[PDB]
């Protein structure tokens, strides 16, 4: 509980840790749990005590009489290669609240972007990934992309059994599967507001569908709209490779951090200056005779004007020329200025640590997706899978473990502790 | 190519102007493998290679993934005309146009478009203007904090 | 631009701070009157801003305090 960080303390308490555990050699105090019904190890792992946790899973006791204590076993090493051999007790998500699952699924710690590269997490991710995860990921992304194009085509060829039933009834079914599925998943509790937009789009997808059946001919507003949010929340698939990881959470980055403020207060000049110039504008005797009309008419305007399609002809039948030029030109030279100022913020800011939370966004969401599909699978197939493998390490321990193989050329030491003098 | 272009020119196939004119600008191209050559026009020729290859190209990608999307929408949105020029996001291909025309800052926006949910239409269409203008934002990001240090 | 903005937005909230301090009355004033009364001195009782504080770094045997017992 007091284990900070080394930076404010040089760590001393894990050096008390060691001491007070092999001290009292047996298991007894790293199994007990509080009244939170969490062990030391687990309790560790509840907040993000990264320093305590990199000692507890990996720490090696060559002592002879308290070997038993340890939690990775070099069992093998020859020369500068070694494997070492970790435990995976309670850290295999094989428990009511392992390790890895608290580690992951505890969002109110704000370190996981360090402790999920730990010595036995990191691989144990990589490994479930590898072995299943990866495969559930395609397959999900390849649905969802079928169904997006389904989508697409039936917007594309709504009516101005062969494109109606087929295409409209596994729209219906994959969109209630899916939505009942995110809104359970809301029921739990820029990290998972994907479940709120996932469940938005299906339940308009459902909704369309079936005012589209309903005496209701709004339905093709929630149709379109849901495929444009389909297509968007293709977004979340996009997180997989390095290259599209790296590019869709800059992306997100950008839309949530800038450019939204910036809209705002682009939004507030747009009401401010089309009122200003509405205000100076004098009626017609042709209406039409000067563009700038109703306010929505110069707003329009001012639009156009912001991306380049309007037109600056200062005759707007004003009663001050001079004045209204003055103040449109102060307008596109202010949101110029805008431009100016969201381009600096998102290429000065950023671009400092856009490659390290790109890389720590794709690992806790890769670790969420892993930790959620693995759940997803019945009791017989997970433990078909079972990342691990059996080792004896004591008299009678036999305890699982996962190898990782290793090579190292600058500490050269007489190898003393091992489980098999042979190497394999 | 241009091989092909000039045989086919002898030959009796008129339809080598194609093959002649893509070959000729194939060529210009290729003269980037000889200005790469003298040390100031390396560090130019490179680094123009390297945004080409690197991310315009996934840029490319994903706005072509917009322009479908937002096309189809449009086009799904659109009214038919009793005058059907009334409305330019006519037929898909003809919304694609004037979606490039936009991105490119040609197009025109005129609410009128023969919608039957004009405001919806609008949104869309100022979202793809948006979403395509944070990804010209997100791509220069990309090729100038990115690349400039290496 | 980070530090800069820092610093003038500290600046100016000092500033406004400080200014506001000035539009209210004196009785309103002494009802805020930050910081409290602390005995150090035989008879000292001037004003102190109590800031509690942590410091795993340098240990040493507490000689000097006025409470000994902490609340
Ligand atoms: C890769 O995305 C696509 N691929 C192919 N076609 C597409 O459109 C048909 C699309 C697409 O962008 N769809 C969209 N729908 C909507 C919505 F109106 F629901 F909000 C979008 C939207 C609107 C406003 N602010 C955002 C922020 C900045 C938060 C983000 N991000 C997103 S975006």
């Amino acid at each position: 509980t007091v284990a900070e960080d080394f930076k404010t303390q040089n760590d001393f308490v894990k050096r008390m840790y060691d001491m007070i555990l092999l001290r009292s050699g047996n298991w007894e105090l790293e199994t007990t749990r509080n009244n939170d019904g969490l062990t030391p190890l687990q309790l560790a792992a509840k907040m993000g005590k990264a320093e305590i946790l990199k000692y507890i899973l990996s720490r090696e006791i060559k002592e002879k009489r308290l070997r038993s204590l340890s939690r990775k076993f070099t069992d093998w090493a020859y020369g500068p290669v070694s494997s070492s051999l970790y435990d995976l007790t309670n850290v295999d998500t094989t428990t009511d609240n392992s390790v890895l699952e608290i580690t992951v699924y505890n969002t109110n710690i704000d370190n996981r972007h360090e402790m999920l590269t730990l010595e036995p997490l990191h691989t144990l991710l990589h490994m479930k990934w590898k072995k299943f995860a990866k495969h559930m990921f395609f397959l999900s992304f390849c649905f969802y992309f079928f169904y997006n194009i389904t989508l697409t085509l039936v917007s594309y060829y709504r009516p101005r059994g062969w494109l109606q039933l087929l295409g409209r009834m596994f729209v219906l079914i994959w969109a209630m599967c899916i939505s009942v599925k995110e809104g359970i998943a809301i029921f739990l509790l820029s990290d998972a507001w994907f479940h709120f937009v996932f469940f938005i789009q299906a339940v308009l997808v459902i909704l369309s569908v079936f005012l589209y059946l309903f005496a209701y001919k709004e339905y093709l507003a929630c149709l379109v709209l849901a495929m444009a949010l389909g297509w968007a929340n293709m977004l979340y698939y996009t997180r997989g490779f390095q290259s599209m990881s790296m590019y869709s959470v800059m992306i997100q980055k950008v839309i949530l951090h800038d450019v939204l403020k910036f809209l705002f207060v682009y939004i507030v000049f747009l009401l401010g200056f089309g009122v200003a110039l509405a205000s100076l504008i004098e009626k017609c005797p042709n209406k039409d005779c000067s563009s700038y009309g109703s306010f929505s008419d110069a707003v329009l305007e001012l639009f156009k004007l912001t991306i380049g399609l309007g037109d600056l002809n200062i005759q707007q039948n004003s009663k001050y020329p001079i004045l209204f030029l003055f103040l449109l030109i102060t307008y596109v030279i202010l949101t110029f200025v805008l431009l100016l100022n969201m381009l600096i913020a998102l290429m000065g800011e950023t671009v400092e640590n856009v490659s390290k939370e790109s890389e720590r966004i794709w690992r806790l969401q890769r670790a969420r997706t892993i930790l959620e599909f693995e759940k997803m699978l019945p009791e017989w197939l997970r433990s078909r899978f079972r990342m691990g493998e059996l080792c004896k390490v004591a008299e009678d321990d036999f305890r699982l473990c996962l190898r990782i193989n290793e090579v190292k050329w600058t500490e050269w030491k007489t190898h003393v502790s091992f489980l098999n003098e042979d190497p394999g």
